[PDB]
């Protein structure tokens, strides 16, 4: 069974990449969505990136407050699941800028088995699916960057203990996602993104090893060129194209993946990448190297200068170059930007390697070379996933996509979908809530005056918070919160004519009287601890409960969203 992944980076939701909510996410296209990224500390507590991002935002719902506890992305990604139940959710941890605290947390039993936990813990409460480990990269010694990204940590603490460290790291999880799952009742994943080229793999990844824990391995066969170099390239190519220098050399999708298998990979499990953007250089001279594709593998001059003044063959970015903000000019532009690119940089002129299945713009009078993924390259892609047996691809990231015939941003994610799957529907996954701790009480009520009955009805969160620290305390204060919760009581011969707050209005549905706490502010979240008790008008004075068959309620994260975790706390 294939997969098609996608990257959903946290800062997807600011001005920089548009403003750009999960609701826009084409999400019936993807077997899997990843939440990039998490953070970590040496002691192996989870720290966010974007704590607003994460747990606050309203994201587009018009009844969310900023701040309110149905806020933020990862709710917002179990209202994708609901949606679309084709649907996988995850977690992806680390990340280049966040990889610096793996290597401590590897090596050492004790903090492994807490990061694990945490992880365990964060999974359980946001209804995640997998765990994806981003570790950029076991046994590279890499300083930070600040100059790009203020908060890059680099890998400075790297060492030759990581390549046998991530395997057991990678072991602990896999064991108790498999303990989680039969607890839950659900079936987990765990995956990782691994480096395209063999002087990483060499420092720190067992493949054969690694390939027989994890489910699948998200290869990162992309910014596999780019301004660090002074040679124009193609940064995320099907094939080597036969020209290509030696620095270039390995560095495509088939001669990645042909290594891992070389190295022991099994083919299945083999996830190939997409760029959503492109890198490039500013004034590229042909050299000849391939007649059939003007400007590849070019002498770029090294005329532009990054935000710290260093020189660099590298052209301007879409976003302005900024100390510790994007400083570095890598000629990096969202596919969604490319007609932004041509107005900036004129003159440029589409071209097709057809020896690397891979597209570029190259303006031959200024020199200046972009390469990037386009429709036909990603279908082309989709076929060499097919035709070697290999199990997907991933996109980075989600919100470069384009806009084709609505607010999604599909156009990409469309291509790879329907390369890999064809037109039909992918396949569906029930979806498994734990309940929560609800109870209730009904206490028929004396009432010696007036016309009609009342029935004292008290509803009671039980659940209580005990995690710790910002993350694991955020997640499961939203998960233990009844959002939006509706009440279906069943009667015989009994009808509930009205509801007085704190209850929300009543309505008759079907063969159940319907309570909507969505309806009333101080009712839509019920926090840990807090009961309701009100009173429901009935058209007969009551003398006993004998007569009320059962009570059920029903959460919706948003007013809108689908209903869920539906669950009895009250039957005769
Ligand atoms: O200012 S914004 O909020 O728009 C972007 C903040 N920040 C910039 C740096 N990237 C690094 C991603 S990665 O290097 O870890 O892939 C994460 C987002
Ligand atoms: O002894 S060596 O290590 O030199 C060769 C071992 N060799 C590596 C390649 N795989 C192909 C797996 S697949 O093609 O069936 O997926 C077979 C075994
Ligand atoms: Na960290
Ligand atoms: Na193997």
């Amino acid at each position: 069974k294939l997969r098609n992944v996608m990257y959903y980076g946290d800062w997807s939701i600011w001005g920089g990449q548009g403003n750009f909510y999960p609701k826009d996410i084409p999400a019936d296209k993807l077997t899997h969505l990843n939440f990039a990224f998490m953070d970590f500390n040496s002691s192996g507590e989870l720290i966010y990136c974007d704590k607003d991002a994460a747990i606050g935002h309203p994201l587009g719902n018009l009844g969310v407050t900023y701040g309110d506890v149905n806020g933020g992305i990862l709710n917002a990604f179990q209202v994708l699941k609901s949606e679309n139940p084709n649907l996988k959710i995850g977690v992806s941890l680390g990340g280049w800028s966040k990889s610096g605290d793996f290597s401590t947390i590897a090596a050492t039993p004790s903090i492994r088995a807490k990061f694990v936990e945490n992880v365990m813990k964060f999974i359980k409460y946001t209804n995640m699916d997998f765990v994806d480990i981003d570790w950029e990269y076991p046994g590279d010694y890499r300083e930070p960057d600040k100059t790009d990204n203020i908060n890059d940590e680099g890998t400075p603490n790297a060492s030759a203990g990581d390549k046998e460290n991530y395997i057991l790291l990678l072991q602990d999880l896999k064991e108790a996602l498999n303990k989680q799952g039969k607890e839950l009742g659900k079936v987990y994943e765990l995956s990782v993104a691994l480096p395209a080229g063999v002087s990483k793999i060499e420092k720190g990844i067992d493949v054969d090893k690694l390939f027989n824990i994890v489910d699948f391995a998200n290869i990162m066969t992309y910014d596999m060129a780019g301004a660090w170099s002074t040679t124009s390239g193609h940064q995320t190519a099907l094939y080597t194209n036969p020209n290509a220098p030696e620095e270039y050399k390995g560095l495509s999708v088939d001669e990645s993946v042909k290594y891992y298998i070389s190295q022991g990979a099994e083919r299945e499990k083999i996830v190939v990448g997409a760029a959503y953007y492109t890198r490039g250089w500013e004034q590229v001279s042909d050299k000849g190297t391939d007649p059939n594709n003007p400007g590849l593998f070019g002498e770029a001059a090294v005329v532009n200068k990054d935000a710290d003044l260093s020189p660099t063959p590298g052209a301007l970015n879409e976003a302005p170059m900024k100390n510790g903000e994007g400083g570095r000019a890598g000629g990096v532009w969202g596919y969604n930007a490319l007609d932004k690119l041509k107005s900036k940089y004129t003159g440029l002129k589409e071209y097709w390697d057809d020896s690397a299945k891979a597209p570029y713009l190259y303006n031959s009078e200024t020199g200046a070379f972009f390469t990037y993924d386009n429709i036909r390259s990603i279908q082309e892609k989709a076929k060499y996933v097919k035709e070697n047996n290999l199990g997907g691809i991933i996109g980075w990231m989600a919100s470069q996509d384009a806009t084709t015939n609505s607010t999604k941003r599909d156009e990409l994610t469309t291509a790879t979908k329907e390369s890999l799957f064809g037109k039909e529907d992918l396949p569906k996954y029930e979806i498994k809530y734990t309940e929560n701790d609800i109870t209730c009480t009904v206490t028929p009520v004396k009432q010696s005056w007036g016309s009609g009955g009342v029935l004292k009805m008290s509803i009671t969160n039980n659940e209580k918070l005990d995690e710790s620290g910002e993350v694991l305390s955020t997640v499961e204060t939203s998960a233990k919160t009844v959002k939006n919760m509706k009440v279906y009581i069943k009667t015989d011969g009994i009808a509930i004519t009205g509801s007085q707050y704190p209850a929300g209005p009543v309505t008759k549905e079907g063969d159940y009287y319907v309570i909507d706490f969505g309806k009333i502010s101080d009712g839509k979240l019920m926090k840990a601890g807090i009961t309701f008790t009100f009173d429901l008008n009935l058209d007969k004075a009551i003398e006993d409960t004998n007569n009320i068959i059962s009570i059920e309620v029903s959460q919706r994260m948003y007013q809108t969203s689908p209903e869920f975790n539906r669950q009895t706390i009250w039957e005769n």
